[PDB]
């Protein structure tokens, strides 16, 4: 009904202003960051799935949601640091330490990081689903996800590499945050175990895909998959990692009370031609 | 022993996972094993044993989890950007024994890795949710980093006694104050009682900054671990800086008095042994 994205941005303006603040600057740094566009792919697919499972959408979807992106708002922050990958630029518009300075970057990543665990327990969810939420989040964002993942992009710049330490690299650094909305829609909803596997695999599928559309695309518009398997087959990948997905999903929908339309067509915008 | 404990449960944590990045665990690792007096996850432990409830491995990884957002802001806190140590616990900093972009990254996934930490433990539900809620607000935006973001604004600026307090009860009192809340918490007290524990917890964390300024400017690189004098050259707003030396080591010893009274005066409202947590209070006080 409400532009989810609009939501999403409301939900996360809503936790800055609606404490004393304790420094301007900070808060607009974090801001500006969250301002800077993006898809919000992450939010919009543990959204869409709560909507899939016929739960009606409340302002704890929404913050949930919004806590995921502020992990992976977070993430992007340092990630461009001078000290990291140095870029002046995010989507034509300057980084954050561009922007501010390098200090304020460092912090605003570290709010963000940190917000985003208050941002998650504010929910009304019960406290057990709450507590594997967080459980489920930190181990897909630290030591074992995408920090880990960061760790090996930067140990991996070193050199060649096969299929299996690209695959890992890429597994932590960005398929478990591009999973999780997956996995965590299917918690909030309350389903059974051999459910939420099957979720959690049709988010790795996701993340897979939308790794290899990355690389696709940053040599059309070092360590890749246009770099170790050519582009022939890296197209080829990414089709039958989508296709993959789509049958997890429809299957799913011959199944159970599961209307994945607007999944099929988020998926479906995602494929690339020749 | 407590600091050997805190040790093996951050030890375990790292170690009894698939491991992903081993540079990350090293790095990670590093700063944990450097050192560190442990105060914070001690006062959440002694608390709780104050209390009268037995420890349990689920207390450690509370415990635990506070050492670990408190270890990152370290990290972070070291960096050229920030206030550029290349010693921190008497050991080369993180990104000095290794390189920027690893004590980033390191720092980074202290914070991440302690929601996690907190989540495993064994306690009611609600009660996590209660920790997880107020670890969020005294870390992030509007509690250490909200002071952090302060301090390096307040560099070479001539703020008042109100500015100054802003800063250190949010980059120091926070998590501090937030030890003794939580064990309280975790016992189940009752609501004025949340509050005296965490105003015990305030007034300890505040003195705890005024140390921390006083140390930097009167002791020396063997004693503090990390290079001294370093407010001065950067132009910190401390409390040497506004009041004076002399003042600041008044506030310390009385505010370090005020936080024990009010603990004194807990034993005889509840069953409360407070002579542990005492004993760690005069292990902080200084002479001139
Ligand atoms: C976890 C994160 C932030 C992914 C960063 O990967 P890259 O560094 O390869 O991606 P871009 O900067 O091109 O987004
Ligand atoms: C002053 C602050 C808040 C940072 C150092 O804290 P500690 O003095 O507790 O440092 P470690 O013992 O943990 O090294
Ligand atoms: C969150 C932190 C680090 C508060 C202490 O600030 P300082 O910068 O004075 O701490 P030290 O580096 O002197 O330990
Ligand atoms: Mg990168
Ligand atoms: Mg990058
Ligand atoms: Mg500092
Ligand atoms: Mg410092
Ligand atoms: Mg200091």
């Amino acid at each position: 009904s409400m532009d989810k994205l609009k939501k999403i941005d409301q939900t996360i303006h809503a936790f800055y202003c609606e404490k004393a603040v304790i420094s301007e600057k900070l808060n607009e740094a974090v801001l500006y960051s969250i301002n800077a566009g993006g898809k919000r792919i992450r939010p919009i697919l543990f959204l869409e799935v709560i909507e899939a499972l016929q739960i009606p959408l409340t302002e704890s979807h929404f913050k949930a949601a919004a806590a995921l992106e502020m992990i992976h708002t977070g993430s992007l922050i340092h990630d461009d640091l001078p000290a990291m990958d140095n870029d002046d630029y995010r989507r034509g518009q300057l980084t954050n330490h561009k922007k501010f300075d390098e200090a304020t970057a460092i912090l605003a990543g570290d709010s963000l990081f940190l917000d985003a665990f208050g941002m998650l327990a504010e929910t009304d969810f019960p406290t057990d689903v709450t507590v594997d939420l967080v459980r489920s989040l930190s181990s897909a964002s630290g030591t074992f996800g995408m920090v880990g993942g960061q760790m090996l992009d930067m140990a991996a710049e070193g050199k060649k590499l096969n299929l299996k330490n690209l695959q890992l690299i890429h597994r932590h650094k960005t398929g478990q945050l591009l999973a999780y909305p997956f996995w965590a829609a299917a918690r909030v909803a309350q389903l059974d175990e051999n459910l939420l596997a099957t979720f959690l695999e049709i988010g790795m599928i996701i993340g897979l895909a939308f790794q290899v559309r990355d690389d696709i695309l940053d040599i059309t518009a070092k360590m890749t998959y246009p770099h170790l398997l050519g582009l022939n087959e890296s197209y080829q990948i990414l089709d039958e990692s989508l296709d993959q997905a789509e049958a997890i999903l429809r299957k799913l929908s011959d199944e159970i009370a599961f209307a994945p339309q607007k999944i099929l067509s988020l998926i479906e915008r995602l494929r690339l031609d020749a």
